[PDB]
């Protein structure tokens, strides 16, 4: 006798497990087991996928009930994970998308003389270098301050709030709430200083003091920073470390890329597309008796739409396991999702890494592993697969 199959499968995030394709070609859709002891149902085929992603009746704001059956604990407050519909309800969604987009005057000017900053750094180090510590995760926390319109110094203690804010727990964690009340003090703080007038703090502080928005909740403002902050830095820094792991392991692309540094953009998209840096599937309670492939998925029921099944899977992007520049549907991938719950800073999750990426090939062109590939640490019970260190030489 075997106990009912557990999910995660693994934290590597270097490979996919031989089980992705056996389940999306058996039953695509099946029963799991989370780490909370819970049973879900765990989505693996693009189409479904994308059919679970579509339909609003599978929610996520009601992933936070009482009494659900979760993937995990929650690390922040229960009406948080209605981020963005309280965003979108106090009417700060334009606001929200106008500060975090790219094209901002100087910021991606910014983000290259930080980039080069921090390799020249490393060069004159000597190798080894930490590309993680010391390149994608300060480039990811410069951004985001940036972004933000906070002071660049504040930013090493809001990111030592990151590795326990984002653990994947079977239960509450004692000091996601010590950070998470703290950096909601910070970002109070940032609303109410005079010389915070840019960025999307800047921006929040003046719509504070504006009548048409007198009702919405300084709660509501604070939460938009540290929530911002939070998934910008771990997504941007995590891809980009995972997408220079399997940039490293491609020779000939990483060669390709540096003699035609045009082709970044789309290299970029294939990046996204085979990236494992979310651990878990996305998780969405079903809120109707609702028909996914062979099953009746219940009213109350746990759905986890796992990224890498969609992503990976050969009815939708051929030959699924190799990077082609030139596909017909490049950016039909689900590394943002799809839906209701659509990432609102893909526009600058893709411009980080093609700057960090670009800036990496003209300074090492040279880039290897210093260390063999099984030797790399993955963080374990984590919302994202992610090396502790990524030691290279040049
Ligand atoms: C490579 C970079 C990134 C990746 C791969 C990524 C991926 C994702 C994914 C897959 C979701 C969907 C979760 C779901 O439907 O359950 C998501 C949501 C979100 N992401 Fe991103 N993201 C990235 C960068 C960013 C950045 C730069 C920001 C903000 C500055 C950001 C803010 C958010 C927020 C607030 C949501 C929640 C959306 C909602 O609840 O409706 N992300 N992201
Ligand atoms: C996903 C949902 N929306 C949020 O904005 C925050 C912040 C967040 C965004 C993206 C993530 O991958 C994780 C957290 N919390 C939530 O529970």
């Amino acid at each position: 006798a075997t106990v009912l199959l557990e999910v995660p499968f693994s934290a590597r995030g270097d490979r996919i497990p031989d089980a992705v394709a056996e389940l999306r070609t058996r039953e695509p859709i099946r029963k799991v087991r989370t780490i909370t002891g819970a049973e879900a149902w765990l989505v693996s085929s693009y189409a479904l996928c994308t059919q679970v992603l579509e339909d609003r009746r599978f929610s996520m704001k009601e992933t936070a009930a009482a009494g659900a059956p979760r993937l995990n604990a929650l690390t922040v407050p229960p009406e948080v994970v209605n981020n963005m519909g309280n965003i979108a309800d106090a009417g700060l969604r334009k606001a929200v998308m106008k500060a975090i987009t790219p094209k901002a005057p100087g910021l991606e000017q910014f983000l290259r003389d930080t980039a080069n900053s921090l390799l020249d750094n490393l060069i004159t180090e000597g190798a080894p270098a930490d590309l993680r510590n010391d390149f994608a995760d300060p480039l990811a926390t410069a951004l985001h301050c940036k972004v933000l319109g906070i002071p660049q110094e504040d930013g090493p203690k809001l990111f030592r709030s990151l590795s326990i804010a984002f653990m994947s727990s079977a239960d509450p964690i004692p000091a996601a709430k010590i950070n998470w009340d703290r950096d909601i003090e910070y970002m109070a703080g940032i609303l109410e200083n005079p010389n915070i007038t840019t960025g999307l703090m800047g921006e929040l502080s003046r719509l504070r003091k504006d009548p048409a928005y007198s009702h919405v909740s300084d709660e509501l403002f604070a939460t938009i920073g540290v929530t911002f902050f939070g998934a910008g830095v771990i997504s941007t820094g995590s891809f980009l470390t995972t997408a220079l792991i399997s940039l490293i392991q491609r020779p000939q692309l990483r060669n390709l890329l540096h003699e035609k540094p045009e082709l970044i953009p789309a290299g970029v998209e294939e990046l996204l597309r085979i990236n494992l840096s979310f651990a878990d599937g996305l998780p969405r309670l079903a809120t109707a008796d609702i028909q996914v492939g062979d099953v009746l998925v219940r009213k109350g029921e746990l759905v986890l739409v796992l990224l890498e099944g969609a992503n990976f899977d050969p009815e939708h992007f051929p030959n699924p396991g190799s990077i082609e520049l030139d596909r017909p549907n490049p950016t039909s991938h689900l590394a943002f999702g799809r839906g209701q719950h659509f990432c609102p800073g893909s526009a600058l999750g893709r411009r980080h890494a093609q700057i960090g990426i670009e800036a990496l090939l003209k300074k090492m062109p040279g880039v290897d592993l210093a260390v063999p590939i099984d030797q790399l640490v993955w963080r374990t019970r984590f919302q994202r697969r992610i090396p502790e260190r990524l030691p290279v030489l040049w």
